[PDB]
């Protein structure tokens, strides 16, 4: 397993504009287009991202290229963030994937409230970090996704995805 297979399982694949769990227009493998309620704004964001007039539909190749850019962007966001990079560098390869997964879903700002979890992860207090991560809006709104990611942090294995 690797980060691309993990996120493909968590996000699925849809080739037409859809709404995510929060109601935001999204396409492909979890690519957020806009938080605006306007479908026309979302369609404009899509055409800009793809470079052609899509009318709300993309190919599988396009979805996979967007996904590669989005994973790249998540990793770059971790590496440029002075709070996240030291924690990321302390983790093994499997747990790094759980870290990217959370940034992909919530962004650098969505993880800003997780200061206490980050310290426990850096100290390798896995069970304690798992409990702290579950005390969140994230866990309460998307519990199955959160359980898979938390289990990955707790165990350092892919067992939640097998
Ligand atoms: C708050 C959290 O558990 O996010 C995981 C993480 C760890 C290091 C860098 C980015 C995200
Ligand atoms: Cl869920």
């Amino acid at each position: 397993m690797n980060i691309f297979e993990m996120l493909r399982i968590d996000e699925g694949l849809r080739l037409k504009i859809y709404k995510d769990t929060e109601g935001y227009y999204t396409i492909g493998i979890g690519h957020l287009l806009t938080k605006s309620p306007s479908l026309n704004a979302a369609k404009s964001e899509l055409d800009k991202a793809i470079g052609r007039n899509c009318n709300g539909v993309i190919t599988k190749d396009e979805a996979e290229k967007l996904f590669n850019q989005d994973v790249d962007a998540a990793v770059r966001g971790i590496l440029r963030n002075a709070k996240l990079k030291p924690v990321y560098d302390s983790l093994d390869a499997v747990r790094r994937c759980a870290a990217i997964n959370m940034v992909f879903q919530m962004g650098e700002t969505g993880v800003a409230g997780f200061t206490n979890s980050l310290r426990m992860l850096q100290q390798k207090r896995w069970d304690e970090a798992a409990v702290n991560l579950a005390k969140s809006r994230w866990y309460n709104q998307t519990p199955n996704r959160a359980k898979r990611v938390i289990t990955t942090f707790r165990t350092g294995t892919w067992d939640a995805y097998k």
